[PDB]
């Protein structure tokens, strides 16, 4: 139960998000709507979705990223993510998403 979790900080000047969870439809329903809310919050232009504890991301978490984006185009702001497991690696690439949300491997990318 309240197993997806995400972890801002801004106070280095980066908004870095570490994600910690698996991204299904029982997550992915959350971790969106709490990423919108995050996108609004976070006053960092520089959003890095750290994926660190993420592996499995269905359709519903990929649509959720595009989702995220969107809503940091309204916001005027960047949207990045970062480290990429082999899985959500792919699944970035998959439908070069990494050209549209970037991405990082770690902070010295971001």
């Amino acid at each position: 139960m309240n197993n997806l979790k995400l972890d801002i900080v801004e106070q280095d000047d980066k908004a870095i998000v570490r994600v910690q969870g698996d991204i299904d439809a029982y997550n992915s329903s959350e971790l969106k709507e709490q990423l919108r809310n995050f996108i609004s919050t976070t006053s960092k232009k520089k959003i890095v979705l750290d994926l660190s504890s993420v592996s499995y991301m269905d359709s519903a978490g990929l649509g959720t990223l595009v989702v995220i984006l969107k809503d940091a185009k309204i916001n005027g702001k960047e949207f990045i993510l970062s480290s990429l497991k082999e899985s959500i690696s792919r699944i970035l690439k998959l439908t070069h998403l990494d050209k549209i949300f970037k991405i990082t491997d770690t902070v010295e990318e971001a």
